[PDB]
């Protein structure tokens, strides 16, 4: 497949994909000669700490004499860059065996957008997918995502959290803005619905996204400029939002309360302390916290020597260290990752990256119901087993839709008839560290999400800076 | 795949098209590996639709002046309105690429469909042209860098229905809508322009071909107990029957209907014994168009004879009722004795855009035949050799593609690989003589006068359920 990747041998493989860029380089083809491949920019450090999060895993798992003994679990893991075209790359070579007609499961990706278009891939061939932060609502119907489930809960009630924050201000007026694709479309609908039963005003509503023009962007900020509306929610990603957040520092628009959605609310394009006078004190959501005793100190021992099976390394290296390996400098080889501050280190609570762990234990843990599987008592016809020594894809996805275990923190993970896997929402905000002078997210509250309407929220009202500083 | 409609050829177009309505939605509790879906229910206006296609190859060959030294192929598979099975067949189109042969596609029709199908096509930068998918979804080039498509996208068709609702100062309006990028985003649009008019919406609901009576008792609850007459319903005739049946069901009386385009002629929906629900609905139509031939070539089909044409078969059974050596058929019988969609038509509108779908993929191709060196269109201004063509070289010529139809028209593509059309506003009569459904038109939009006077309607042309020249 791809020549950028991360890839270790086994007896059965784990797919992976990860968005270790931001986005594709927009060369934009007039197709004058044939067209190479489009080149991947900008590193996303928090994405690689995901990709990470996988190989722990996989690690972890093939080192416990417990989980799967006799067999090893191998991976093949690349880059999507935030893009469709090139998660559909690397999907052709999962499923390159199934087509001529080995990849038994794949953990991702991170877009809705990107994700749908995997899963009418994968779906074909009913090999399982388990993605660690696609949200969007579309993903839940089973008929057209045959074989897609998630560790990450869907956006039906993060809207409806957003609409609970509103009410629960007394607030009743607001506009909205959301990224135009498969992720703030459906979100910032389901939102509209919501703010309605709850005469909510919404004064006005505006799309953007990653590649909107100077003019789509001028409009959006016009809109803006020209309402009395101080709320503004944001349904969005990082890579979505950053243009038209450019726009509105280079006007010095001030005193907005903005309310984002988990995927802008912890992204470090946006939170940066430049932005600060138009983006403190920002409300969002982000995901229940998990804890990977070991993974941090997994973490630095990044090296582009020691690392042979993860090909990410290398680039990882020099974007970090700003070098070159063997005038951009040449790299030592020998310096150190606690020197600069990125996101691939400098975090507190591990979110996203408990998801990608707890997708890839999933598939384990049901690959284990099948190396126990007592004859009789299985799950294929007339109670038959299957055989571990030749799994079939489609036979995990059936353990998957039957899994329920208990993870390191003591919960049960199982998923529901869609596929889903329902979770509770922290509520963070925007602070300036004095120490440091960059952005600290200060959880404020939480949102549960099964429980009777007005016992759901919960917020500290004395923590919140609404302007974000002291 | 096994269904299918193919010839060898110099060049392939590839073709996909819903002779099914849908699939046999028996859900897999994968016990046992699991088999595929199949199709059901025979759509005979899909099968013309497809025979536009092969009509306009043949008729391509047979013409001397256009590509002399070619001929043109086809493979062409069945969708069933469905992502899975339009994938399947892409694969194949793809095959051959992706193994590192196909140089185009004509299709799909459902616009979550057409979404899937160019994700792949894009990557390989093998050309798409739509003859019915409208979502305005797809005019993002950055996502869907190979497609376009000969029909219009929908931004116009949503304000136009804002338009009509203003000029009757109609004012607390339901909204329905397909669950998929047809239906979301056509109606979001509307919702913008009724925001724009203060245009206010009392309900707004999901729907799909495939969903269950719990989730349609609810929408028929919503409307029933809704204050609001006036419906706008943005959705494809099979994601909207089952509503249609259920709120026929229970007799739900004297609303006005608003029907995109998408249903507004629609077989499945426009049936007299719903008459009494659906009647007097006001909908859109797209331009008619001529094919000279078409009708004639349309009732040579036959089981035996049409060799390449892997469909005939299950047309011919599914026309006449009868079984291929349950009564077992003669092999002799008469098209023209069965009343089917597949000849009961009097305009040609999808069909035509089918019809010049293939000719830009050929006018394209015409282009470069004819290439002169130097005034050409790659680097240098250098041209493509046509023996040994490839795929995004036609894609690059089909972006400035600018020729004329046999209707004296100037077909070219924008920026975003859309074609601009007015409407026709229709709406919904009974027959007196023949008690069947006719669609009257009463009114155009015109997408190139000024905002605000687009629309036009002839008041005393609506009969109001179907029947009343009498309003209030
Ligand atoms: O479904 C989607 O597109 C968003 C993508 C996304 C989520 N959380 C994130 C955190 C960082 C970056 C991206 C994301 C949740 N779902
Ligand atoms: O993009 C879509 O899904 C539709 C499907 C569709 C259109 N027109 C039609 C006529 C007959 C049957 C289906 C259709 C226009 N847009
Ligand atoms: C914003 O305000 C000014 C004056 O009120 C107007 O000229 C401008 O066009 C407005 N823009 C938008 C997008 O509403
Ligand atoms: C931005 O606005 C603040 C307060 O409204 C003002 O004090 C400051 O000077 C402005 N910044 C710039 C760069 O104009
Ligand atoms: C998962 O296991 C626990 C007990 O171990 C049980 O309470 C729970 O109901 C199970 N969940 C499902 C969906 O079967
Ligand atoms: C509609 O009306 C009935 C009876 O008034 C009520 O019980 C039901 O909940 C309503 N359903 C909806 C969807 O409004
Ligand atoms: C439905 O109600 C209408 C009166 O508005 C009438 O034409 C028809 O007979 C009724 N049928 C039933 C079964 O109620
Ligand atoms: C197509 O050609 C005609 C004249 O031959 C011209 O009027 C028109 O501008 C052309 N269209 C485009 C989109 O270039
Ligand atoms: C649209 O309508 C106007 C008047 O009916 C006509 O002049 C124009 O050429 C039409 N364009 C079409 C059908 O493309
Ligand atoms: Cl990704
Ligand atoms: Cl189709
Ligand atoms: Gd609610
Ligand atoms: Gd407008
Ligand atoms: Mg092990
Ligand atoms: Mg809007
Ligand atoms: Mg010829």
């Amino acid at each position: 497949g791809p020549d950028q990747r991360a890839q270790k041998k086994g007896d059965i493989i784990l797919g992976g994909l990860f968005p270790i860029h931001f986005g594709v380089a927009a060369k934009d083809q007039d197709l004058k000669s044939r067209p190479e491949s489009v080149e991947c920019i900008r590193y996303n450090f928090r994405g690689f700490r995901w990709l990470q999060a996988m190989i722990f895993a996989i690690e972890e798992i093939n080192s416990s004499p417990a989980l799967l003994p006799n067999l090893t679990l191998g991976y093949r893991i690349f880059d999507t860059c935030n893009t469709v075209s090139k998660a559909l790359e690397a999907t052709l070579s999962f499923v390159a065996q199934n087509k001529i007609d080995s990849t038994i499961a794949v953990v991702g990706a991170t877009g809705s957008g990107v994700s749908t278009a995997v899963a009418n891939l994968l779906g074909l061939f009913y090999i399982p997918q388990v993605s660690y932060a696609s949200s969007s609502r579309l993903l839940s119907n089973k008929n057209q995502f045959k074989s897609f489930l998630r560790t990450i809960p869907n956006d039906e009630h993060q809207a409806t959290a957003m609409a609970d924050i509103i009410e629960y201000f007394r607030w009743n007026w607001v506009g909205t803005i959301a990224a135009d694709d498969d992720y703030g479309r459906p979100g910032i609908e389901k939102f509209r619905e919501e703010a309605e039963e709850r005469d909510i005003c919404i004064d006005f509503s505006e799309l953007i996204s990653q590649y909107s023009d100077e003019e789509e962007i001028q409009h959006v900020v016009e809109v803006i400029q020209n309402s009395t509306a101080k709320v503004i929610v944001v349904f969005s990603s990082g890579p979505d939002l950053e243009p038209l957040i450019k726009e509105i520092v280079r006007r010095n628009i001030t005193g907005k309360i903005w309310l984002a959605s988990e995927a802008w609310a912890s992204s470090s394009l946006i939170a940066m302390p430049q932005y600060f006078h138009v983006v403190g004190g920002t409300i969002g959501f982000a995901l229940k916290a998990g804890q990977i005793p070991g993974f941090r100190e997994f973490l630095k021992k990044v090296h582009p020597r020691k690392s042979v099976h993860n090909g990410f390394a290398k680039e990882f290296w020099e974007e970090t260290f700003n070098c070159h390996l063997q005038f951009r400098p040449l790299c030592t080889g020998d310096e150190n990752i606690s020197s600069v501050e990125t996101p691939y280190i400098d975090y507190t609570h591990l979110r996203i990256s408990y998801n990608v762990y707890l997708a890839v234990y999933s598939i384990a843990h049901a690959l284990q119901d099948i190396y126990t599987c007592l004859p009789g008592r299985g799950l294929f016809t007339n109670g038959s087993c299957a055989d571990i020594k030749k799994v079939e894809a489609w036979q995990v996805l059936k353990h998957l839709r039957h899994l329920n275990f208990t993870n390191n923190m003591g919960e049960q993970v199982t998923f529901d008839e869609c596929g889903d896997l329902v979770g509770n929402y922290s509520i963070i905000n925007w602070h300036l560290s004095p120490e440091d002078g960059s952005i600290v997210f200060k959880e404020v509250g939480y949102y549960n999400v099964y429980a009777k309407k007005g016992e759901r929220l919960f917020i500290n009202e004395e923590k919140i800076l609404w302007s974000g500083f002291s």
